[PDB]
C-alpha cells in the first residue's frame, strides 16, 4: 500500500551485509519495519541482531 510489510519486503532478499537481519522478530508499520528479541536478549545497536547482552 501506501507502506509495506518491510519484514518480509526486503526489496528481492537483499540481504547484503553479513548480519542476521532481524536475529529473533520483526514489527511491521508506518516507515516501514523495525525488530525486537525474546525476553532477556537485548537488539544490538546494528537494529538486526539480538544477543543475551
Amino acid at each position: 500500500a501506501v507502506d509495506l510489510d518491510e519484514c518480509a519486503s526486503r526489496s528481492k532478499s537483499g540481504e547484503e551485509d553479513p548480519q542476521p537481519q532481524c536475529q529473533h522478530l520483526c514489527h511491521n508499520y508506518v516507515g516501514g519495519y523495525f525488530c525486537s528479541c525474546r525476553p532477556g536478549y537485548e537488539l544490538q545497536e546494528d537494529r538486526h541482531s539480538c544477543q543475551a547482552e
